[PDB]
């Protein structure tokens, strides 16, 4: 709809009469003026808004009776206007004509025809008038006509360039919002409830990702409300303009003042939340009201004395100091307060605190007679142009100070006062102490710097000056010793065959430095020096192992010598050698990139470019201290948020980009990268966020943990996405590396036993029901079936393998005592062996050993079990009706548990010793010692776990003695009723790893050679049921951990058998690099 509202900006200096001008025509006094409704902003006082937060017409008002001097005073105002809206209309109005002789009128008339109306650099004043008085006038009638017609003309001009007129149509929903924001009654008008207000007005502009940002954008430009977009009080805090302006302006007027006393006053004036108060102070900085000095003080630039304090500097002879001048036509408004804010952080030691003084128009830092710094404004007669003077003592520390000052000045101007980049840079020098200084432009000194000569007096050759004294910042004399270029080491040709690449900065060649391969950036005639120094500032102070460091810089040919990558960029590797891209290598690359991001984010630097083309590899050797680095720190791969082209980049954009990188790493084919070849789908795909399952879609081997990390990372909402610090923490995990698969079982399925086929599937029992039900899991497809095969509940399964006969059978022992034997190659071949006198408690198989609940051990001949109703070879009575067999271990002598005794068997099935373990109660606790044995692990000692024990007993089988206890509670006691500490199962690996499962979701990794805790693996599931060691169909060895996850959920987790080693190796890796980070940062 045809929006017909436009802003009127009235500017001028204090005492101009501009408010009364407005009155008759009809910090900032804001009121509507229906004529066309104008939103009139009367900048009554020094409202910095015109620089702190700069469809509008400008009315420039000045006092004619003051004259030409006032006209000149308006140049900064005009500059500022042009600097933010050169296309906007400007009407120049002189006032006080009734007390100003026409001499002044025509003097100022000629003044503006000579210096503003026909002068570039000012926003082409559209028209002008002179007014006698605000009583009324024909001049004012004409002015009103001018304002109206010109504002119409302006919007016509916008239609010619922008495409919008004074009835330009804007989405009506935005118009509605304006009205909704008008209707707001809040004591402390700070808005967050806007989300609700959207919901109050039905739900308009529902594209929160696009329409909402546009509405907000409009709301600031249209003069309705205020976002403050890196502040915390920014996005969710929309504030009434009247309060923002009023309160901050008042506090200025309510010069060093302690923060706390300001807080005291403010708390009485307006009871803001202390959180808001911290932001309040931050706003004072950003709006140039007050600058932070120490953490307890504010400078308050405005109102500082403007009578440069008497300062006597040490050093007096011309050769003792260095002087630099900046010639300007006028200082921009706010130039000084911004400059001061930057200069306050200067320090010659950053590579005692200074006695600082403030002039408003200058800063004096003291430190020491050895190194001090004075920056301030000075003006000479017959030279209208104002200008800066910088003075430092001529020595290395003085140089360092100078470098910092001029870098801040140039950066200030590039960001805030472009257009000037005027700024005539002069250096002062003399050929003899006691004489006057001579001026020279730095451009000419640069011409001489290229020659490398002394500055030579053209009239008298005997008089020369070593350039460095005049300009030690043209020659890079302020570099750290560590990066000064040694010209006897650097070896390069600049020949075509060494060209590695180029750009707007010049070109890059391959070279040698101190015997190493390096890359040399050359600033080949591209506004050099300034670009060079900008790069030097960024490169220094960033010293992380994952970044490309600087290996000396040199002004003689203007070079940056940097580290050259040995294996090249990731992108190439992805497309050229998947064999190198092992699972181990991939993980390490992810760590190194994550560190770089964490570091740069803590350094307040947004990378904005994470793609495979930017990742450099320095060795494919998986176990190296440094593998990947991020290039050039300081396309279709964009976050969907920033892809809109209407928001601001931040760490969350980088995080999203990282997630995509990780996705690209996961699928080593670079399948989405191949998608780039069809960019119309590729860029949109990323925008949609609808990425396909990396496993299913590309045929990529499973990698859980990472898979969910990517999903967690790539969220649509920036506030939901993980921080880069968190991303790293997640990547820093042995579990991440070694977890390979996780299969959930169907709801309400309880498996009490497992048999993996050693040849890729698992036979599962089922204790959920009370019926003999046998299930089956296909690891190749994660397929699952199940059928009832027996009456009573299946207790134990065993695999009979007869490779000689080319067949195998599953033996199912159950509660009834029967043995159901089923051919694995033929489900129809089912038969039952001689029924046992009690239930079957365990199976082992060659002989099929059947341990029953009455302590009886049946031994069946290897092949015999094929026949239905077959009887055992022999039967032994070990225990009794109350002492069941529960474990047959063998690692050809058997060992096992019977009640509280440990038995052992020969190859003739004779008892070789009955070790009563009840005597262990002399140690530990009798109710733990006196309990049925659950499992026996046979190594160089026996490891016994008893039912409901928290302690594992270690026995010396050679002497039958207790040789130690393992307290599981203790280990988890060190870890900060899920912590039952009950031991569930014991597995043993011959590399000394001992795997102990427990009641809660924890797995302890112990070191058998020292009996020490390697690591606690936890938050696995609710409870661990069984653990198996099994070789996969790929021949890879893994742990099969079956657990409960009560919602009776249960699941199978597959772990890489080398977990114990990965835990230790990873830990080492992380620590080594940690030390290197400190090494680098400390050198500086
Ligand atoms: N002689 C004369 N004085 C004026 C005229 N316009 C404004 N002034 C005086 O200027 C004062 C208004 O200043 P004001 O606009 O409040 O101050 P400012 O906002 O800082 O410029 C009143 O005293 C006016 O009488 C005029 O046309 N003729
Ligand atoms: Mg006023």
């Amino acid at each position: 709809v045809p929006y017909n509202r436009m802003k009127l900006m009235i500017v001028g200096n204090t005492g101009s009469g501009k408010t009364t001008l407005l009155q008759q025509l009809m910090g900032i006094d804001v009121k509507d003026w229906p004529i066309l409704v104008l939103n009139v902003w009367d900048f009554a006082g020094r409202e910095e808004f015109y620089s702190t937060h700069p469809r509008a017409l400008y009315l420039a008002v000045y006092d004619l009776s003051k004259g030409q001097a006032e006209v000149d005073a308006m140049k900064p105002w005009l500059f500022n206007i042009k600097a933010r809206a050169s296309s906007s209309p400007v009407i120049l109005v002189g006032t006080h004509l009734d007390v100003s002789d026409e001499k002044q009128r025509k003097a100022c008339m000629s003044k503006i025809t000579k210096e503003l109306l026909n002068k570039r650099g000012f926003p082409a004043i559209r028209d002008y008038h002179f007014v006698n008085a605000t009583e009324e006038s024909d001049a004012l009638a004409k002015l009103r006509k001018t304002i109206i017609n010109e504002s119409l003309n302006f919007k016509i001009r916008d239609q010619l360039v922008v495409g919008q007129l004074i009835p330009d149509c804007y989405v009506e929903l935005e118009k509605i919002i304006l009205s909704e924001r008008k209707n707001v009654p809040i004591e402390f008008p700070v808005i967050d409830r806007k989300r609700l207000l959207q919901l109050v007005r039905e739900n308009q502009l529902q594209l929160d990702e696009n329409e909402l940002p546009h509405a907000v954008h409009f709301l600031n430009e249209s003069g309705v409300l205020l976002h403050f977009q890196a502040l915390q009080l920014s996005d969710l805090y929309f504030v009434e303009p009247k309060w923002l302006c009023k309160i901050m302006a008042q506090i200025l007027t309510v010069g060093i003042i302690s923060r706390r006393d300001v807080e005291k006053f403010l708390s009485k004036k307006r009871k803001f939340p202390k959180n808001y108060m911290s932001q309040y102070f931050k706003l004072l900085e950003k709006f140039q009201i007050a600058l932070p000095i120490g953490e307890e003080y504010l400078l308050v630039p405005s109102s500082l004395s403007d009578h440069r304090p008497v300062i006597e500097l040490p050093h007096c002879e011309n050769s003792e100091i260095i002087i630099r001048l900046y010639e300007m036509p006028y200082f921009p408004m706010g130039f000084w307060s911004r400059l001061i804010n930057r200069l306050l952080e200067i320090s010659p030691y950053m590579l005692l605190r200074p006695n600082r003084m403030y002039w408003r128009q200058g800063i004096y830092l003291n430190w020491s007679p050895e190194a001090y710094c004075l920056v301030g404004s000075e003006v000479l007669d017959n030279h209208p142009e104002s200008f800066l003077k910088i003075t430092v003592p001529s020595c290395r520390k003085g140089c360092i100070l100078l470098g910092q000052v001029v870098d801040h000045i140039d950066s200030l101007m590039e960001e805030w006062f472009p257009g000037l980049l005027l700024l005539k840079k002069w250096a002062l020098y003399s050929f003899n102490d006691g004489e006057e200084h001579q001026k020279i432009l730095l451009d000419d000194l640069m011409k001489k710097a290229e020659e490398g000569d002394l500055l030579v007096n053209p009239d008298q050759p005997r008089l020369t000056i070593p350039i460095s004294q005049i300009a030690p910042d043209l020659i890079l004399a302020d570099l750290p010793r560590n990066i000064m270029l040694n010209n006897d080491e650097l070896e390069f040709e600049q020949a075509p065959e060494f060209l590695l690449g180029d750009g707007s900065f010049g070109s890059v060649y391959r070279a040698a430095y101190e015997g190493e391969e390096v890359a040399v950036k050359i600033f080949n005639k591209h506004t050099s020096l300034r670009l060079l120094r900008q790069e030097l500032v960024v490169l220094c102070h960033l010293h992380h192992p994952s970044l490309i460091s600087l290996l000396a810089a040199g002004i003689r040919p203007r070079m940056l010598v940097m580290e050259l990558a040995s294996k090249g960029s990731l992108d190439r590797l992805l497309q050229q050698d998947k064999a190198s891209l092992t699972r181990t290598l991939q993980h390490r690359i992810a760590l190194h990139v994550a560190d770089g991001l964490r570091y740069l984010h803590s350094a307040m630097i947004i990378y904005r470019d994470l793609k495979p083309h930017n990742v450099l590899l320095f060795t494919l050797y998986p176990n190296a201290a440094i593998i990947a680095k991020i290039a050039d720190y300081g396309p279709g791969f964009r976050a969907p948020e920033v892809a809109r082209g209407n928001v601001i980049y931040n760490q969350q954009a980088d995080v999203y980009s990282f997630g995509l990188l990780l996705y690209d790493i996961l699928t080593t084919g670079g399948r989405i990268v191949e998608g780039l070849k069809f960019p119309n789908e590729f860029d949109e795909l990323e925008i949609q966020g609808k990425l396909p399952d990396p496993v299913k879609e590309y045929g990529c081997a499973p990698w859980p943990m990472v898979e969910k990390l990517i999903k967690q990372c790539l969220k649509e909402n920036p506030q939901e996405r993980p921080t880069s610090a968190q991303v790293f923490d997640i990547l820093n995990s042995a579990e991440l590396v070694c977890l390979t698969r996780r299969i959930l079982l169907p709801k309400n399925v309880i498996v009490e036993c497992m048999v993996a086929t050693h040849h890729a599937s698992i036979w599962l029992g089922c204790g959920h029901t009370d019926r003999g039900q046998l299930s089956f899991l296909d690891l190749n497809t994660e397929g699952y079936t199940s059928e009832e095969v027996a009456d009573s509940r299946i207790l134990c399964l065993a695999l009979v393998h007869l490779p000689v006969e080319k067949e195998s059978w599953i033996v199912s022992g159950t509660q009834s005592g029967t043995l159901l034997v089923i051919n694995t190659e033929d489900g129809k071949k089912r038969h039952t062996l001689e029924k046992m006198t009690d239930s079957v408690t365990c199976l082992y198989c060659n002989f099929l050993l059947v341990g029953t609940a009455d302590g009886k051990l049946a031994i069946f001949e290897d092949k015999t079990v094929k026949l239905k109703g077959a009887a055992p070879l022999k039967i032994l009575n070990i225990g009794n009706v109350s002492t069941p067999l529960m474990c047959l271990s063998e690692s050809n002598v058997m060992w096992g548990g019977c009640g509280t005794k440990i038995f052992s068997f020969s190859n003739d099935f004779t008892i070789q010793k009955l070790i009563e373990t009840r005597t262990s109660q002399l140690f530990s606790y009798a109710a733990f010692s006196d309990s049925n044995i659950i499992t026996v692990v046979v190594d160089t000692a026996l490891y016994i776990a008893k039912q409901n024990s928290p302690v594992v007993e270690v026995w010396d089988k050679k002497t039958e003695k207790l040789c130690g206890l393992i307290d599981c509670v203790h280990f988890l006691r060190e870890v900060m009723m899920s912590y039952s500490g009950r031991v569930k199962t014991l597995c043993l690996q011959k590399n000394t790893a001992l795997w102990i499962g427990t009641g809660g979701g924890h797995i302890l990794l112990l070191d058998l050679s020292t009996r020490r805790l390697i690591r606690v693996i936890y938050n696995f599931c609710n409870s661990v049921r069984v653990m198996m060691t099994a070789q996969l169909g790929s021949l890879k060895n893994v742990m099969l951990v079956l657990g409960y996850n009560r919602e009776i959920q249960s699941c199978l987790t597959v772990w890489d058998i080398n977990l114990p080693h990965e835990v230790q190796n990873l830990e080492k890796h992380i620590e080594v690099r940690k030390e290197l980070a400190e090494k680098m940062r400390r050198t500086s």
